[PDB]
């Protein structure tokens, strides 16, 4: 169907799963993976069962084709992929925290790009089962900033006391950014 | 309409066969390849045979169309392809096992390529008629790894208690590989 | 009576408040601070209030006597001190999260002192109302460990995340510490 | 009873007087100094008077008992001590203003001890009779700080007036100087 | 009551716990920690619990007050301190035994300091969960002394054993040190 | 009871006597020293006698115990100490006057210590039996000041001698002094 | 209550025992040590036993706290300390005698301190079960004197041995002392 | 009660005995030491004896406990101490008189210290079996002065020898000292 | 019949008298010397008088035979011998003990001679009336030994705690000094 779905090669599994779910819902097939099992099978509940399986097999890389083996239903294929990939794994959380602590701003990349990278990494870490509160997100973001971003954040903690949100600090940081570039 | 199935060109026959089988099952046609030959043949079987033959011919390379030039049903076409490119040879099995047990991971060559090599070898073993169980596959993969991974090998073989699978072990080895690369 | 209570010089307000409350409860005087103000006052209540206020003034450093110059009962003194200090500003919480995420094991310091520091860090972060799951504590404790702990970390990561408690992790880490000191 | 009150040595009269008053209130003796003279004096009143006199003499330095040599009540001793160390002398107020404005922080100096110096200057200046409010106090404290604090001082002076208290700004300066010594 | 108990700050937990238990026994409060939780909403029981908690907090250093910040029973605090400072780990016992077997003695350091070192090692080995009797204690001690003490170690070991105490051996060795001091 | 009273070592008898008298008054014992001996003695009077004698002996230096070795009451002990150390002597007070007329303020030493020296000198001169009026004290204070005070010394004498008290002139001298250091 | 008692650390057990006994008798507690065990125990006897045990534990050093680990009363602890430290043994008294023979008088130290030291030595020797006749004390005194006392020792040895008490020889030696110090 | 008494270390026994005697007099206990033994002894006598023994023991240094270890009343303890430390021997008196006859005034040392010196000299002479009245003390003082006092010594000798007192002659000598200091 | 009694020669008279009295009692004749003179003399009495006179004559030396030449009864002879030697001290025990304590082993002089000398010295000490116990004799013999015997000394005091006599310790010392003379 839609060719925008990159074949699943074991990376960014949540993105591939969301794309597959959206495409299945597009053809009125998503009900198979998350629905109610009828006590007896019907013709309507006979096509979507295998249509979803064929769709999943279509958008899978060659190595991962073993997840079906022509005997596992489409729901259970995704269930197995979930049990192997979207698992709350402590190793993934440690790796994500280690890489998060390594984020440093460089003059050769834009501030918005760094915001996007931070947001995606935070979302991935949240997917790893760990719980992060908004203030913890902000603190993780701030330690990445360089020394030039000193006065702005100090004013942030001193003045703001209740509007302390990731969106607000992002807005303040980006608004401050132009004053550095023209200053060099 | 599933264009992700690369037409067969004499290489990687198992994946092509699996994709073909999935597509055939999608269109309510695989029943004529797996099952029996009912004495009362009617339109339900004739149309299925015609659709299967058309799909096989379309998804085969022009040079490989010789396998279905004559009036041969899809079942015998698949039988011939199995007999020609999935030949059961015990000597081939022994040679494959000798080469697999001698496989080792080189420093300059990444874990993904080693995994692909192991996957193609195990696919050849299964094609050669050798019956290999998944824990045997896990053992074969772990014995061809350097000493730097010894710790995770011991941890997986002893501390892990759930039902081991190839993908899970591959994920853990990938995590160890990236951790080592950060270390080195 | 109890002479171990350091007079409040403006730091560790919770500790000083807890010690003062314990001392007042020892002489059965904490009832005035905590219990409701009786509609009719008697000699016992007046004596208890006088003794409580006297103890508060006695164990307060000279720079903070201003909190007691106003003719107010010990209840108002403690309430004012709570309003001034029993609150976590944005700066305090961000510094807490920074020092947690920037925590590292020094060479000379053993696991006992490091674990004590980590525990008090969590407690004072918990004192700010920041809910933290045991997984987050385990991850924070693992990231601050040096590179010589890699094997035990990898072993721990393979456990099921149903019995993973902080205490078991600390025990295994101390066991690894014994061997590391042996291997030096 | 309490031995925490250092004997009055001509310096920091306000703290000594406040602690003596608190101690007298502890033993229910402060009524002699503050309460009106009863028309009829009983055993209880004379006992309280002699106890107060003994307590004040005990916590007074030897050279300062010339005030008490005349057989007069402790109330008059406190009154005369107030008259001779708490006087409305304008020249003193001007000189202390001049020294307070010239209170630039030194590098080899701790902000807690700087706060103590400022607090003692303010207390003795109020003893000199010049009334200073909390706004004037915070302005005086902020003008003493070096230029490295300019960001937080600007931020806090942009804050609303109602929540501006000396303790609050002291906490903010402590929090920011934590970063200052961190950032070196 | 008893002042001799040094507040606990993470060193020699056994002595502190023993003295704390003795102090609780003085006030007849050991029933709270040692009883089979005879909870019968008794006011005497509540008073004993409060007194035990107050005494435990009293002789705890400010760093470790987090162990009793929560509203947990005195037995709860004691068992927490036990679990964190007396860990039944076999590797620690083995390392301690290896150190003991290679203790020996210095060339200038006097018998009292060696006795303190041996006592500390034995105490922490008992805290480690190793069952050791006084005969084993003496045997371990006697095998660390130089050749100048052979005459006394042989003499004491040929003794009829039965009722002999470690302190008696210490007294004999102190007398032997006094005697040998006059010559060397 | 009160341990602030320096043991009497033959120097500065008056303040030591005052402290002893105050301590006796606190325990309701001074009635022995000053109150008339009752015609009939009772247990309470004897207890007060013994307590006074013991207190006086306690707060005396060892060299001076001879004054109480004789079986005499506390009143007799104090009378003997008075007759020996506060005796009214002519040559003594002439020497005291000569020293006062030779008293000059040193540059390093501030008016507070100068005022204390003058006060104690005048007090012991009065004890010597030389009647001195307030204006005489004022003249002595004015004539013992350096040349930098000339403006204030000439100014103060112009005032009418009807309300010129020592406190007023001392306060004015301090107010002038704070200007004097300012011009240095 | 009395904090002058040095905690017992293995030196001079007799003073520690005497001080502990005196303190126990002071609080009306020594009856549990010397008085017979009552057939029935009341709350008073239990409280006295606990107080005695706690007091003994308080004045015991950390190294010797092992003497009271077991559930034993004050009597058992005291008798164990006696059996280990005041046992009447040959080695105990032999060292005492050897030091006594080495108690030579020093030039700077007068015979009062010498006699006191010798008296303490004899007392502790008697505590060691070495019954010493008064003449033996006298002889041990004389052998410790320098050549300047030859005349007096020759005089004393000629004296008849029926009423020769140590006090008489002490007085004669003191007279000889004063005569010698005259002749210098 | 009285805690200024330095524990007896073997020196200045007169002061220690006097202070102990005064303290016993405070508690109505001195009647045991000085009063005769009643034919029948009641509970009050037993309490007084016990308190006297306890007070004497507790103000004794550790080295001197042997003087009270035996079952001897406080009277026996004091008698033994007096015998061992104040012996009524003629040779002591003769040596003391020679020194006392040669006690001149050093120029650098004032009359107060010399009077003190003569005081303990005459006190120790009185301790021994010497009978000296006030007149011999006066004569000894007058022969122990330098040539500058010749006028006052001649004048004081001319006065009638019935109203002369030590205080009077000391006062005149002090006045003469005051006069002489002005002349040198 | 008892020829074990040394004839009296003017020394050790008390021993001779005691042995004579014991012998006379053994012969049922002591009633003559001790019992009262009967009013009428019987053949038994005169026979006893003759026997006692002859016995005493037998155990007198020739030089002292003059005491029995006169026609006097045995009672008169014994009374005269008492009047001449009943109370006289045998020798100066003081110098004897001083010699004993000053005894020291010399290298050339063999251990047998030292044992002999110590033996007779203890012999006069006992004979002159001084009471010495076995332990005291052992201590005296040990303290006069060099440092080369220390090992056997420790062995004796440790092992032989209940089996100690002069004979056994002397035997062990001889056994040890054999080897010691071998090791020189």
């Amino acid at each position: 169907a839609k060719r925008n779905i990159k074949p699943f090669d074991g990376e960014k599994y949540a993105i591939w799963k969301f794309r597959i779910r959206a495409l299945l819902a597009e053809q009125d097939v998503l009900k198979v993976v998350d629905g109610l099992m009828p006590n007896e099978v019907d013709d309507s509940w006979k096509k979507a069962e295998r249509c979803a399986k064929s769709t999943i097999i279509e958008y899978l890389s060659d190595s991962f084709l073993n997840f079906a083996t022509s005997d596992i239903t489409a729901r259970q294929i995704l269930e197995n992929l979930d049990a192997v990939y979207e698992r709350k794994s402590l190793a993934s959380q440690l790796a994500l925290r280690k890489r998060l602590l390594s984020l440093k701003l460089s003059s050769e990349m834009s501030l918005l790009s760094h915001f996007h990278i931070f947001d995606e990494l935070i979302s991935e870490l949240l997917a790893a089962g760990a719980k992060i509160e908004e203030m913890d997100k902000i603190s993780h973001l701030l330690i990445t900033l360089p020394s030039c971003y000193d006065g702005i954040i100090t004013a942030i903690e001193t003045l703001s006391e209740e509007n302390l949100t990731l969106a607000f600090v992002k807005n303040r940081l980006l608004d401050q950014e132009i004053k550095i570039k023209n200053d060099h």
